[PDB]
């Protein structure tokens, strides 16, 4: 490989990555996200989270199957760190993959935070999820393209003007703005 190691230094990253805007994240493309899906990496991975940070009402509008909705830091940190997700096997992987709606903004800060803490739990340089990815394009990149990976088929935007009250009310929740 030609790339850095992994989180905590103990192997390469498994996946091809793509570029991205913010430079010191891993990008992944809405291919390689069928790839896990379709078991092609069964062998090696044990368990990959796919982690939407969208709010509520547009992960209910349709989401990738298998995905969980964490749009919260608090809901991400119970979910992820409180029991954190191992591999049934020592041999096996974990991998972990944010996304929004364009990967713009909420997915590349969940992974950025997990990160934090996960760092912050740990003895240097170990952590629970050495390997995490962004998947590039977001939600709204990868539904056009592979519909039948998600559920329900179909795509409710973050600004979508029937949700207006929706969206305020949500923001009332977040520990900051
Ligand atoms: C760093 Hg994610
Ligand atoms: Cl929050």
């Amino acid at each position: 490989d030609h790339r850095e190691l992994i989180g905590d230094y103990s192997k390469a990253f498994l996946l091809q990555t793509v570029d991205g805007k913010h430079q010191d994240l891993k990008y992944i493309s809405p291919e390689t996200m069928v790839a896990l899906l379709t078991g092609k990496f069964s062998n090696i991975v044990d368990k990959f989270v796919i982690v939407d940070c969208r709010y509520p009402y547009e992960y209910e509008g349709g989401h990738i199957k298998t995905a969980v909705n964490l749009p919260l830091e608090r809901d991400a940190e119970s979910f992820l760190l409180k029991s954190p997700i191992a591999p049934c096997s020592l041999d096996k992987r974990v991998i972990l993959i944010f996304h929004c709606e364009f990967s713009s903004e909420r997915g590349p800060r969940m992974c950025r935070f997990i990160r934090e803490r996960d760092r912050a739990v740990n003895d240097y340089p170990s952590l629970y999820y050495p390997e995490m990815y962004i998947l590039k394009g977001g939600y709204k990149e990868f539904f056009p393209q592979h519909p039948n990976f998600c559920e329900p088929q179909d795509y409710r935007p973050m600004n979508h003007e029937a949700f207006k009250d929706e969206l305020k009310t949500f923001r009332l929740k977040t520990r900051s703005w």
